[PDB]
């Protein structure tokens, strides 16, 4: 299937043990890919101060298009050192490592993939 209905832990940046996926745009993009498909990533909603607290690159889901069954479409976009790797809508948070923290809400997406 070219989507995938998924429902994305909500976690607060201070409670994120695993702040990113790795140490490129290529490697963050594939293991991003690999928690969204093993279910083990987790969606932070970007504010004032949440990103300095992460690690480059980052990792976005973006609004793909204006949403089936309750589920925004996404895709990922990748940013690193203000360079992004993608070209999508509105961001609806960053991605990173879901490792055991408790959410305070879910965000149902259907992602590209």
């Amino acid at each position: 299937k070219t989507h995938v209905q998924l429902s994305l832990p909500v976690l607060q940046v201070r409670d994120v043990l695993v702040r990113g996926f790795g140490d490129s745009v290529e490697e963050v993009l594939s293991e991003a890919r690999q928690h969204l498909k093993d279910g083990t990533c987790g969606l932070v909603e970007v504010e004032k101060g949440v990103l300095p607290q992460l690690e480059q690159p980052y990792v976005f889901i973006k609004r793909s298009d204006a949403a089936p069954h309750g589920h925004v479409m996404v895709e990922l976009v990748a940013e690193l050192e203000g360079i992004q790797y993608g070209r999508s809508g509105e961001t609806l948070g960053v991605l990173v490592p879901h490792v055991g923290e408790i959410p305070v809400a879910y965000r149902k997406v259907l992602l590209r993939k």
